[PDB]
């Protein structure tokens, strides 16, 4: 195909290669991220067992429907999901975290990545803003808003 | 009644009335898009009978859904939603799309519907934010955020 | 080569039967706005009342329309499907600026008034000639109607 | 035992067992359409497989049901319905039709059976009209009118 | 001007009324005999039949609401005293049934006159082209006739 | 059919006799009162016609469950509860009142009819607290708690 | 401080709650001889009792649950061992009944037990002011008399 | 003209019970607030836990609150319905920064305690007059609650 | 390129699929059959039994679907014409039943059949390695063998 | 606690305290309008009685809703939410409004009071704005739409 | 009542006797073990009360429905189930543990308890395998396969 | 001190059948992350078709994940858990970029068989060393992907 000044949606081609690409950092690190929590809730052990093993299903389920979703995004934008492992094993800033077998070791994993994944979205969202891409800020709000929430909720179990 | 500097929600009146007049415009545009939406539902051919009938439905409820949304934003802003066929003819950019019998028809048909309700609805946003109109706002960021996705699927349909 | 169409049943009739429906659907369909503006427009301390029996009525009049579409399919005919067709073909006016509860509450009455004969001449027609599925929805239509437009005149007493 | 005037539904028994006669034929071709139909369902290959095994299961799901009904209502009318294969086979107009594995074969069928089935209801209903036995009358309408709309529907496809 | 409301002919859509309210009457005393059924069925058919009476009221309840809307309909007044009813009633009060079989054949004698009378109901309304009613008796006919079909075989 | 010291339940049968007596006269009331709320609900005509039309409603099918639980209480104490409308008029307080088409008039029938059934239920409790039929006293109690709160209702519109 | 945890009065409270005790052994043997007849039950009642049985067993074992609360409510122990029911209970095993009128017999004779109980601990709890405990005995009461007169329906 | 009121009951003792209900409304109104403060501000490993229990008690009290202000109408009676009201007239205290579960947790039965008391001297005068239906509010009050107390008490044990 | 589509044997599979068809002829027979019990009976069974056989057939229709679809997984084809039932059926066509006994002393004998064709395919399978075989035979065989014993328990 | 220049979820402190401290004024505002609310549901007497019955609960449900997200944003910026009545009643510029029996009363109270929380949302959707505080804009602008729509409504039953 | 060579349902009677006779004993330890977990339930207390409450309802819960299954195999193999307390203490191996009152003690009882219900089930499940008595072979997988990972899960908790 | 495990099984034969287990889960991952792929990339007018068939599968697969890690964690065995993991034990290869239904669907079949292949080789080792809960876990999988190879291969006819 010939390149095209804009996209399918109306979008400059070029500005939304751009924010195509920082999405695609942030599936990166999601997907890191969410294996990280599956072996959370694999692995735990103690007496907080059951309720971390359902409250870490929780975290992953909602991780995964975000993960969906930000790939619809980059499709929308007419650009390429990454979609392998070693893929994202190359861009993710997220390390593979395994052998968690403690909550506090668990839970604050899931802080420190999700501190992450705020970061990259408010990056995100300031360069949408810039060129007008309201849908990509639109689910950049809705993230934040809702990692913003959690984050002060496991913060609150940790203290 | 006397004009009044501010409407009954708090926001300029001149204000208001420009935004409204432009979400009248959009308004008649939606109604005309769902009347071709409706038709390409009826009068659909050919193998993909089935599953195209299913997805016209689908389109048409969702538009439908928004119509409703903007009528109600545009009272909300004290002003009249155009509620007639004639008024809408008058007013809408989209050509009525009668005899459209073929699913790549169809589907081009609201591949560019969409691109005129996506273009209209940017503007509309644009204005709203240069006088903090956050409610009318609000409503554009959602369809657009919903219709730029819809064009990438249907766009992969007719690839 | 033969008189019958797809489903059976003649084919002149059928294209008949099938007019008539299109002007029905014309009417319902300028019908359905009105009520879609009586909807939006109303004021008053019947406002939240009337803002739901208005949608109750305006669903089930799009259902209908939904309905007839197909019926006309269903006939091997062309439903009308333009705004610019109905306007053309409808009998009902289009009314607008309705705001109060007894002029938009009279509009439903004088228009399903319409749609009843209508239906009844359509039923007529469906019966002699032995179009049972076409009779079968007037019935139904008719049916539904009469009782409504007993509680909207009942309202309006 | 002893032959009645009336019976126990209070109509005429000779024209109920008349009516009962035509609509235990009519029941005879429901069960070979249904069994083609299960066929239908479970032969199909190529591309439209899950579209045409989901139609199939729907068109034969809504077949049983009416198999249901018939049958329920030659017992209304103190008649015996015809329950065995052979009974059904002796007596159904609709041939068994068999190793159709394609989309077009399939839904033709359909169509041709729907084109008897409707003509044998036809007569039903101007018979049950005669003697004003409106229950047999208002099961043959409701099958009738729900029928064109199918072939209406494969028709369509098949275009 | 020279139609009801709905838009039928005024005098027989009143003859019809008078025929639809002689109905309810009908339908009116035979739920409350089928409650009694209900209440006081004994023997080893008793949950069986608790629950078969009160299925079998529950749908006369609801025909009921439609009668009475379908009489409204056709501007007329709808009865609506046991008084009323008790005067217009063919089916007569049955009391103190408490076996399977007489509750059962009760109601088969009862469902006997009610498909009799929506019958002629059915035959004016088409006389008439009054097509509401017709579909009305329409839907309460078939049903009714498959019910005493299912009566009479458990009573066989 | 020897009389019996006491009841299926264990309970005296002379007292339960009584207080089956009194339940049948409650019933018996119930029975007129529920069919004159089914009159209000036809009947009700002018701008009241949605609102009480549904409320009506609500009210009469309440009385309903209210009287199948009334029989059964009967049934329970091995009395015949009423079951004809010959014996309800014979025994019933509460009058026919028909062709009350306005809703002050209805309303005003409900606050009168519930006054009437309150003190009657009252009766009734003081009568089972008298000799320990916690079962009846319980059923009292459930009905007054629920009436009162209608009463107030009902006059709260009426004002 | 002359009341324990509730508010209510500690000696009248472990009163009421060795007779909850005494409840609830019989209603463990009930249940116990319920399943059973569930299990057990031969016969054209097969069906309509193997249903009603688990019906009756099912609303039993919340009121099991209901009264050990209560009992735990009161700070007694409620018992918690077959050992300890089948001394506490009066209700006796009953095994091997295959015949819906012996296991139906034995239902009311059961019930007959617990309403005899039940109103003797809503009396002692309505003398000392325990509205909680008479609460929940009104309940099963009013409950179980209803079914006792189902259960003498279906046996008449 | 009449001793009685509106649902039949004497209106002097309608009174005095209304007057009671309201102040055991207040301690209510009071305590629902503590309670929310409890859910809103808990941190430690009991968070997820106890953030999900103190939203169950004060959801259930708030449908207690609704169906006592109810009842206060019931009997002819205005039920208080202002904050500065309810601070008068309650004895539970504004309970404010506790943070941690054992302080929240003995604060709702410290408050339970207070309410089934009070709920105990109602059930009595209602008793004693006939007011059955005031009665049995409190009954269903009372056993609920003394059930709430065994659980929560077990927790801090 | 030895195994067919999903990794089995070729000749074991065609010798599963045909032993699995004639299984399939005969639920159709006895699914047909029990269509006519459900339509057919009469007296004060009606209602029990019209519902019981409903559930019986509607449980048969289930497994037919899932016959031909494993029939279609080992690459066969399933036999969907009644003349072809009717020649490969070892369950006779049973009509004019009427009476609860007889017909369900017919589907004791017809789920006898079933359970001896299942066992013996059940067999061959585990001989073979064919697990998902063995697992429709294993699911079919535990569920049939309990409704047996609750269809001989009625008939006791 | 030491001070810190950012907060658990990466904000500037000293602005999401400021952020903080203005979203407490408003859910004080929120108590209060909620508690009058109570009792417009439980004091409104006459024909419009279940109506507004149930329209006042609908609306203080709803505003209950806000309470709950209002609290927990406020915890989320690391800040404490108001908990007491004492405290509402300080800082609150909506009164305590009491025996509003009316609907017309009640109705323009509400109309009053939800002028005043639109107004401060849109002020604190300003300052967040100004800082980049996504998460409570996001907040702010679904409350500000939401409200517009129902101002809207409520001034039509009042025309 | 004559002894048969099978039983009803076609297997061997002999051989099914055995069987049952296995069934019956694992029967017996299910209900002891039942009724100690019902006792856990009510009597636990500190700080792990909601949790436990829950998580050994959702136990006993499990093993009732067992308990069913288990009684109607031994009826399906012609059988006489086990029904009373007296007879399951005295076939029981599982002995009577009452007064748990701590998450450890009562935790540590079920593994004890399901350790011993594998055995004996895999015990029956190999000599139902000698016969090829498949539907009890099939009941006793089922029981095992769950009974596993629920150990796992308990015995996760309890590091 | 005991040669079996937690659960009762042999411990050397428990982990060797864990290995064998985990084996298949790098399988399952790589495979999982493929289907993520055509659904995500699917074009051409399969595209809702194929994008829901695509996402039904991929769901299903998540849930024999899910059950495959815990059947690893019963055994008293380590589940491998990270990306890097999966891709040194992996068979099954990473495949990007299909964007056409044929392709992707084949995809599927091959990467089925795999599976098929190497848990009827589980199925085997459970059944010989006793392990029922393993066998049983292998045949619920084997049963229903071998109707579901049915099906794609029926569709690619
Ligand atoms: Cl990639
Ligand atoms: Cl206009
Ligand atoms: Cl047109
Ligand atoms: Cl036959
Ligand atoms: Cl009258
Ligand atoms: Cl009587
Ligand atoms: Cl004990
Ligand atoms: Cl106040
Ligand atoms: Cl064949
Ligand atoms: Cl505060
Ligand atoms: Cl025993
Ligand atoms: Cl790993």
């Amino acid at each position: 195909s010939n390149a095209m000044a804009t996209n399918l949606i109306g979008l400059d081609t070029t500005q939304s290669q751009k924010l195509a690409n920082a999405l695609n950092n942030l599936l990166a690190n999601y997907q890191v991220f969410y294996m990280n929590t599956r072996g959370y809730h694999w692995n735990i052990q103690g007496k907080e067992f059951f309720e971390l093993h359902a409250k870490f299903e929780e975290i992953y389920t909602d991780l995964q429907l975000k993960i969906d979703e930000l790939a619809e995004r980059i499709l929308t934008l007419s650009a390429r999901p990454m979609h392998s492992f070693s893929g994202y094993l190359k861009a993710a800033q997220i390390k593979e975290h395994t052998d968690s077998i403690d909550g506090r070791s668990s839970m604050q994993g899931l802080v420190d990545g999700f501190s992450i994944l705020l970061h990259q979205q408010r990056d995100i969202l300031e360069l949408a803003g810039e060129t007008g891409d309201e849908g990509t800020s639109a689910l950049m709000s809705d993230y934040i808003r809702e990692q913003e929430k959690l984050v002060w909720m496991l913060n609150a179990w940790l203290k």
